[PDB]
């Protein structure tokens, strides 16, 4: 008998004998887990680490949710699947088209591939925007797929999500978007699906609300991870093979006084090339939002035709806090990004600084706590923990967060 596999985007996935699960702990800087484990709050993960496989992996750059969740879902980088931010920019129109519609995804997900091969597949997200993207190609007419968000759990229908009202089904209220509870609902749905639905493949992904607000080891951060550990214990005890990873880590991005340390790239280009001659894009946000959940450490810029690129890069690189400056071609090769969805230049800032657009008229402040964020190389390193013995599992830089399902199903086989 030859072995059974499903091939997706050039990678061969063995058929999982037990359920294969990947858990994306959004914004889980490895230090969060170390501190909660050290506080005695994660007995299940502590034991799983001792008996299983413990690694660090590299996320995709830019280290944001959309490119990374979709890389995990397809097992491929954004050069393959097409999702490299929250919105695309049309130069010869001035259009900022949203990149949350599934029409923008250019490669099949592992979920569809297994579904089409006859598997039972489940996808649960905290936020609904990711839901439609991650759910692309799934069908709900054979009782073999479930895909919904905590955010819109009460809107789920059999015909479009594979379940009639996930909130009523789970027995929990729709959580607040800005809460740890939005993530807890994902974990609880995951356990209940594992028991009652018995997926071959399941993806659980959360949000980093808690992590943007609280540093590793503080009471509110510890409580979140203590909470996760209880659901992890249950998933593990039910016999699934599990990879725990993250879309990106999390670092403090603030000066000593507790205020944001920001380099305003639009101002710098407006000054060197003329106002609005160039366009700076910040992939973390949807551009029409005036709250500091729009500050990250990665930026791309569309430059006026004919201008001296090589010169403009030199000036940006000479600024303290600007770590990496690369042309389209080089940035795309190095970070594995699609050339048709990136600016002429790519910028990555240093560990404690972010990148903004402009200062005149200015953006607005949101919450009390000092800024914590991601997007750069300094939030690329993430946990990658498997509840099975896997001595051949690579480490970073070879191991990527988007190797999660590859090794989950390998373990499960
Ligand atoms: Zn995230
Ligand atoms: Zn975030």
């Amino acid at each position: 008998m030859s072995k059974i596999s499903v091939t997706v985007n050039g990678r061969r996935y063995p058929w999982p004998r037990v359920p294969a699960i990947a858990v994306c702990l959004d914004g889980c800087e490895p230090a969060y887990l170390d501190a909660a484990i050290d506080a005695g709050l994660m007995p299940a993960l502590k034991r799983i680490k001792e008996r299983g496989a413990v690694r660090l992996a590299h996320s995709v750059i830019p280290s944001f949710a959309n490119p990374n969740n979709l890389s995990i879902a397809t097992g491929s980088p954004p050069a393959v699947h097409g999702i490299c931010g929250n919105y695309l920019y049309e130069p010869s129109t001035g259009e900022e088209v949203m990149m949350n519609d599934p029409k923008f995804l250019r490669a099949p997900t592992i979920f569809q591939a297994f579904y089409d091969a006859g598997a039972r597949v489940a996808v649960v997200t905290a936020k609904d925007k990711l839901r439609a993207l991650l759910g692309k190609g799934l069908r709900f007419d054979e009782g073999r797929a479930v895909c919904f968000s905590s955010e819109k759990s009460d809107k789920a229908t059999r015909a479009e999500h594979g379940i009639d009202n996930a909130s009523a089904w789970l027995g929990r209220p729709v959580p607040e978007v800005y809460s740890a509870a939005l993530s807890e609902f994902v974990f609880a749905a995951g356990v209940k699906l594992l028991r009652e639905f018995r997926p071959d493949i399941m993806y659980l992904t959360t949000t980093d609300y808690v992590q943007h607000k609280y540093a590793p080891g503080v009471p509110e951060a510890n409580s979140f991870y203590e909470m996760f550990d209880r659901y992890l214990a249950e998933l593990d005890g039910l016999g699934a093979a599990i990879v725990v990873t993250a879309d990106h880590g999390m670092k403090p991005k603030h000066k000593a006084d507790g205020s944001p340390d920001v380099i305003y790239v639009q101002d710098l280009l407006d000054e060197w090339l003329g106002k609005d001659a160039a366009r700076v894009i910040l992939p973390i946000t949807d551009p029409y939002v005036v709250h500091h959940g729009a500050l990250g450490s990665f930026a791309t810029a569309y430059l006026p035709d004919g201008c001296d690129r090589s010169e403009i890069m030199a000036r940006l690189k000479a600024i303290q806090g600007v770590d990496v400056v690369l042309g389209r071609e080089e940035a795309c090769r190095r970070f594995e990004l699609p050339e048709d969805r990136i600016g002429d230049i790519v910028l990555v800032s240093s560990e404690n600084k972010t990148l903004g657009t402009s200062e005149h008229r200015h953006d607005l402040a949101a919450l009390d706590e000092p800024l914590r964020s991601h997007g750069g190389l300094t939030e690329q390193e993430v946990p990658f923990i498997v509840n099975r013995v896997l001595p051949e599992l690579p480490n970073a830089p070879r191991l990527r967060n988007f190797d999660a399902f590859f090794y989950a199903v390998t373990a499960a086989a």
